[PDB]
C-alpha cells in the first residue's frame, strides 16, 4: 500500500574531495526497486541509479548505490562542485511510486 | 531505449481560480504509463496522477489527467494558492524512468 520512504540526512555541507554517504529507508520491503535521482536547482530529477545499485549511462563513476530490502545507501566517493543538488530516492516496486524527502548536499 | 520526455510550457503565471492546462509529449509510444508529480518548493515530488488519467487518493478533485500514446495533458480545473509548485510528468514504461523538464506554475 502507501509505502513511506525515509531519507537521512536532510541536509549536509562538505568539502571538495570528501566521501559522502546518504541513506534511504523504506517502510516496507521494496526488494531492489530503488532509484536515486539528482535534482540540481531549477532542474528536473536525473536518474543516477536504478535497481538499487546500477548506474545509468553517462553517470560519473563517483556515484554508487547499495542496499536491498528496507535499507539503501547512496555514496559519492569524492564530492565535486557539480554535485551540489538535492538527491532523492524513489521506489518503483509498488504504485504509487514514492519519494524520500530529499537530501540537500552543499559544498563548504 | 532513451525515451525523451518534453513538457510545455516551461513556466506560467495565473490567477487563483483559473483553469490551467499543461502538456507532456513523449518521444516514443508509452501507452498510458505516465505519472504526474507535484513538487512544492523545498519538498519532494508528490504523485498526483498515475496511468495517465488515474488520480491517487487524497488528491483534490480539481486535478485531472488525460491522454494515451505520445501526448498527455494535466489539468487543474480551478487554480489554488496551495498549487504553486513545479509539475513533472514521468514515464514508467521502460527504465530509465524519464522526467519531463518541469512546468513552474506561479500565482499573479
Amino acid at each position: 500500500t502507501d509505502i513511506q520512504m525515509t531519507q537521512s540526512p536532510s541536509s549536509l555541507s562538505a568539502s571538495v574531495g570528501d566521501r559522502v554517504t546518504i541513506t534511504c529507508q523504506a517502510s516496507q520491503d521494496i526488494s531492489n526497486y530503488l532509484i536515486w535521482y539528482q535534482q540540481k536547482p531549477g532542474k528536473a530529477p536525473k536518474l543516477l541509479i536504478y535497481d538499487a545499485s546500477n548506474l545509468e549511462t553517462g553517470v560519473p563513476s563517483r556515484f554508487s548505490g547499495s542496499g536491498s530490502g528496507t535499507d539503501f545507501t547512496f555514496t559519492i566517493s569524492s564530492l565535486q562542485p557539480e554535485d551540489i543538488a538535492t538527491y532523492y530516492c524513489q521506489q518503483y516496486h509498488n504504485l504509487p511510486y514514492t519519494f524520500g524527502p530529499g537530501t540537500k548536499l552543499e559544498i563548504k
